[PDB]
């Protein structure tokens, strides 16, 4: 019937011109990649976002052999529903397909109602997300059998991305269409939920899934990711440690992990991302001299630059166990008689008013300062000039000058000392460890962890907290840097996290070079630690502290640990350490995590037409995972 | 007056729509007696300045400054931020320029030859690149004022702002620095110096 | 190597048509010797190669140094002048991208009051006005060289020109660096160093500024030279017959050698005219290459430093 050598690819989900969630930058950073191989045979497919699609979106329009693609959009025209064909304006130029869910809300009641009965689903009709997670799942099931009807040459793959999307899968299943099924779930709805309150990852091999999602009263929406990752070919989740979690609460070993790329810019040389890492340095040493005016009491070549970045979640990011941590190696370090000094960030948004006029006022009395110096260097540079010119006439009998006297006059003394005395800060004023003026304050996590651990910028610490609760941006008056260009200046990323179904924080830290400290919960972590044997990781800049068969304190312990590590580092060893870190971004290139999203869809070909493939290559490999596959 | 047209440039960052060229900056200054010094008469003499000027359809400006110190709690957030903010363009700009210096001096020295035409470029483009472009548009951008802010008559957070004599008789006349004034109104109410993150004048240079 | 396009923007004043992005620096270099250290080879090899280019129509550049000290009466006044009309230009330029800049600035700050409906300058003539326009097209007038002058082939004015051997092989291989010819040639009859004023690096800086050395020596016990090339990232092309040349033959398979920055040629078990030809492959081969591969070899090149320690 069908060729499996030249097949389609038709890729669902959620957040397809729309930046919703996460799930967002993996199918735009992978489209470059599954364009190059499958070029007009790939189609990606979602909800019409009427607001935010008009940013990013004839028989000339197919080829005679993708025809049939034209033909089913026709006969979806031809029961009223509006569709947005075009390109997807980002690297690569894949095609979407973008249905109106307002011009097929008239069917809801009816396929409310189909699902009580082909699957067993309530749809509690005061949910206003499931329901549109159902319009477009007919929708796309409804768009799918006329494709399977209309093109009778290649075989059909139909991903999906996460639950919402997924609606389409048990409705392939059930009524027989002729495509194969991918569905991967970047996180279960459980697991999210039960992380709430925490023991999530011990005592979940016992917890009893309807009880659970009934209380949390988010049954019907389980229902529909339980009757997804059931229903298709092959189940997937984006890393082994949500493999693990997909097991147990959604009841079906997955077939392979599918984890997220990026789209890894490179360089000419290799060693230019290493003259970035020194200048975008030099930016945040600009912030750090500003933010510590009149307690200048460290040496900035001597200085090393941890952070934390992201969504403001303070449990799950592990803000607690960073804070905790740092506060603990201020105390190895103190002991230990170091004379280095890290100056931790946490940069994760909060409710504020803005920056502080301490903030922007002590970086314009260091831009003062650095001007005056600039005014006397050039009268400095007039003398040392007509010294060296005159010589060896008018009694000059060095070639040079000798006396200071000679060169810096009373004129040039004051405005520098008045420059100076501007910088003076108040009898006992400390660094702040915060840069915004918080709405509350005295209820901020972060701010209150930070004071509980009292991290105050005290000269003795050799550790320094800045808290700044706002993502980064060029804009910023005070940081002048774009999240990337911030990265790659600091020396260590720290993303102690506890649920983390992936966590891209750490990876694009890794891509650009950047050691950074993740954990074997988080799904980054979780790949890595399969990848790369764990204490050599750690040469290649890849920290991974244990939160799965450890105590929280031992966690705690183990992360400081690691840090005081770092920190012992001499510069060589950081750089080269650096250097090992950016080879390793090849393997979270889609270059080759690209490859898995293969494996996942000859898998699905495998399974869809055994007597076939078998054929086409030769014997019949082993069925059971992606892996075990050709 | 470079100093003080830089300090301007800053406070109505957003709503820039005058000539500095053509642009004339009167001041009163001293110990802050409202009366015996004259702030009331200079107030309103100003508010009818303005109502003359504008009937009269001049296009010169006159910006004028208040140097009585009172109490207050330093600089205001948004001072000190549109200063900055004003660098960030002034900085972006210079470096953009610097690129456009390259590409002049290419066409410049490889005149004739290579089918250069012309002995210096003609299209912006040649000169002015998507990068560029884009940093100056986001420099452009942090800017912009909200919906209708005008910009402020105080560079300062005042103590008892409700009950200062000065910004009183300022929000009595109404001079709220909106563009169609020529006026524009700005009390500092500090003594000026040089180590004055906003206006880093000493008055005897002011 | 900035310093060294710097340099080669003069030289070329007026007859410049080529990017120096695309170009490469071959040199020789040391006590002038032109028939033991290799010279005669070098510019008959430079040649050839530039025929090879021009044939399978390259667009590659290569400009050739010799540096081996030789009787002079200093600078060309050519050199010289050349080097302040390049200077005069990069500041007029520079103080119109000034005025453009307070223009530019100028829009951003005002937009989008008094009609500027655009955020950024479209049109060029709101920026390049014609006072600026003026000094830029004298500055360029300067530039221009005489009717069917070429760039000259040497830095000094000679003793004795008329019998010097380098200048004459040049003269004889008619390499007089028209703009057809992809190959150039600078020589410069004076040992390196930064208070040159035309060309103010010290010989160790200009060694990492060139992309390859080239000594196809016929007698040299030893042979600093490359050893020093090497030491600094920078491939070199020896012989057989120098020391350094046979100390890498033993240490490392010719064939790697070449991946490794030294490129050894054969004058031992060889015709002279079959020799040539090699030194012609070598650098045709080095011309092939992309940024790439010329800084993955440069880098080849440093790590085996170590062996000269
Ligand atoms: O100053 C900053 C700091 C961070 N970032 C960006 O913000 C992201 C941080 O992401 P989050 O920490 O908010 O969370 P993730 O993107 O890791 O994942 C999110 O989406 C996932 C799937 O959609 C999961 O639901 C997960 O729980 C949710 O946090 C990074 O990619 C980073 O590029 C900035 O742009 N500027
Ligand atoms: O930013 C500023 C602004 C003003 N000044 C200085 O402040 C003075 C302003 O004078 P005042 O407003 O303090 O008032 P006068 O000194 O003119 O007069 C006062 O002092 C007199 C003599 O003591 C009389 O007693 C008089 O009654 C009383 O008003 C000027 O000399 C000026 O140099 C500054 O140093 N910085
Ligand atoms: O502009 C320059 C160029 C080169 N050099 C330096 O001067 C040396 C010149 O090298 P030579 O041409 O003198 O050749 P070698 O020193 O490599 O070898 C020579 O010295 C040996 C020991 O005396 C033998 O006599 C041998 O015959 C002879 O070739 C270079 O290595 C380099 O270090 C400069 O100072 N300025
Ligand atoms: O890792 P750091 O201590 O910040 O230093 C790192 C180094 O970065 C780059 O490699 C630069 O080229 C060097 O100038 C600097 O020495």
């Amino acid at each position: 019937s069908r060729d499996l050598q030249n097949h389609l690819l038709f890729e669902t989900a959620t957040e397809v011109a729309n930046r919703v969630g996460g799930i967002y930058s993996v199918l735009k950073s992978k489209a470059p990649i599954t364009v190059a191989q499958y070029k007009d045979h790939y189609h990606l497919i979602g909800p019409l976002n009427k607001a935010t699609y008009q940013n990013e979106v004839k028989p000339e329009a197919f080829s005679d052999e993708m025809r049939p693609v034209q033909h089913a959009l026709q006969t979806m025209e031809s029961r009223g529903v509006h569709f947005v064909y075009g390109r997807w304006l980002i690297e690569g130029a894949p095609k979407v397909i973008l249905f109106d869910l307002d011009s097929v809300r008239g069917y809801s009641n009816e396929w409310k109602g189909d699902l009580w009965s082909l699957v067993g689903i309530p749809s509690p009709e005061n949910d206003f997300e499931t329901n549109d997670a159902i319009l477009l799942g007919y929708t796309v099931a409804w768009f799918l059998g006329e494709v399977a009807h209309l093109d009778s040459q290649h075989a059909i793959v139909a991903h999906f991305h996460q639950w919402l999307a997924g609606v389409a899968l048990p409705l392939c299943r059930k009524r027989r269409i002729d495509v194969v099924t991918i569905f991967t779930t970047h996180a279960t709805l459980l697991g999210r939920y039960l992380c709430a309150s925490g023991d999530f990852y011990n005592c979940l091999e016992s917890v009893d899934v309807d009880h659970e999602a009934g209380r949390f009263g988010i049954y019907h929406r389980y229902c529909i990711e339980r009757a997804a990752a059931h229903s298709a070919d092959v189940f997937t989740t984006v890393s082994q440690i949500t493999a693990f979690e997909a097991e147990h609460l959604l009841k079906r070993k997955p077939d392979g992990i599918l984890p997220n790329g990026l789209n890894v810019i490179k360089f000419q040389a290799f060693h230019e991302f290493q003259n970035l890492h020194a200048l975008k340095k030099e930016k945040i040493n600009d912030f750090v001299r500003g933010h510590f005016h009149g307690c200048f009491d460290f040496d900035l070549d001597n200085t090393l630059y941890f952070f934390i970045a992201g969504r403001y979640e303070y449990k799950n990011k592990g803000a607690d166990m960073f804070i905790e941590a740092l506060a603990r190696l201020n105390y190895r370090l103190k002991v230990s008689g170091s004379k280095k000094t890290v100056v931790a960030f946490i940069v994760m948004p909060a409710k504020n008013n803005s920056f502080t006029v301490e903030a922007l006022k002590g970086q314009a009395e260091v831009r003062a300062l650095e001007n005056t110096v600039h005014e006397v260097t050039t009268s400095i540079g007039k003398r040392i000039f007509d010294h060296a010119i005159r010589y060896p006439h008018n009694g000059l009998t060095t070639e040079l000058p000798t006396d200071l006297g000679e060169l810096l006059k009373s004129s040039d003394k004051v405005m520098l000392k008045r420059r100076i005395l501007a910088l003076r800060r108040p009898e006992g004023q400390l660094p702040p460890i915060v840069t915004h003026n918080m709405v509350d304050d005295a209820n901020d996590l972060i701010l209150n962890k930070i004071r509980q651990v009292q991290l105050f910028n005290s000269p003795s610490d050799r550790v320094k907290m800045i808290f700044h609760p706002e993502f980064l941006n060029a804009n910023n008056p005070i940081l002048g840097l774009d999240y990337d260009e911030f990265v790659r200046g600091c020396h260590l990323g720290v993303f102690p996290s506890y649920y983390e179904p992936w966590g891209y924080t750490p990876a694009e830290c890794t891509v650009m070079g950047v050691p950074s400290i993740t954990t074997n919960v988080s799904g980054f972590g979780s790949y890595m630690e399969d990848l790369i044997e764990t204490n050599q990781a750690k040469d290649y800049g890849i920290y991974i502290v244990d939160r799965r068969f450890k105590a929280p304190d031992e966690s705690v312990e183990q992360l400081v640990d690691y840090m005081e590590e770092f920190v012992k580092k001499t510069r060589r060893q950081r750089i080269n350490q650096r250097n090992r870190t950016e080879r390793l971004s090849d393997l979270l290139d889609w270059k080759r995590m690209g490859l898995e999203y293969v494996k996942a869809r000859q898998l699905a070909l495998r399974r869809g037409y055994p007597d076939q493939f078998r054929e086409l290559v030769g014997e019949e490999l082993n069925d059971s995972n992606m892996d075990a596959l050709a």
